[PDB]
DNA sequence: TTAGTACGTGATGTTCTA
DNA sequence: TTAGAACATCACGTACTA
């Protein structure tokens, strides 16, 4: 509540159905549209917070699925 | 060998004081010359790897200083 | 309200030139 | 033989509009 659900960073109101950052608004978009895999470089348990969430696609995006987001209304 | 000590990419030869890929020669060089005080999102033993090597700088760059990479001061 | 655009920044990895 | 610069590419995060 005024932090975000997938990084800890100030969030800006919801997004895509998730109180989130605006990076981790634009990210959710970015990475939810492609046809990507990513992948983790450890055990898929990240810590994603401000300065780590750049490093893991892979756990950001899942996080963002567990928080609630969507692209599809 | 053939094989980069940091990243098991194919080597090219000798860099900075070890065998390592092109993609860790130029890396090394700016890690070490930056301090860009890298985060690992995860607990400093991540898989470093031609698909994952992007993703923890810090780790890679661990790994370049065990591998004996060093900038001759 | 918040989704979209588009910019500026910076890391990456190779080809080139010493 | 390898160091180092440069360019293209791409991920990221912000300001701004509606
Ligand atoms: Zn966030
Ligand atoms: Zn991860
Ligand atoms: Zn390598
Ligand atoms: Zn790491």
């Amino acid at each position: 509540q005024k932090t975000c659900l997938i990084c800890g960073d100030e969030a800006s109101g919801a997004h895509y159905g998730a109180l989130t950052c605006g990076s981790c608004k634009v990210f959710f978009k970015r990475a939810a549209e492609g046809k990507q895999k990513y992948l983790c470089a450890s055990r898929n348990d990240c810590t994603i917070d401000k300065f780590r969430r750049k490093n893991c696609p892979s756990c950001r995006l899942r996080k963002c699925y567990e928080a609630g987001m969507t692209l599809g209304a």
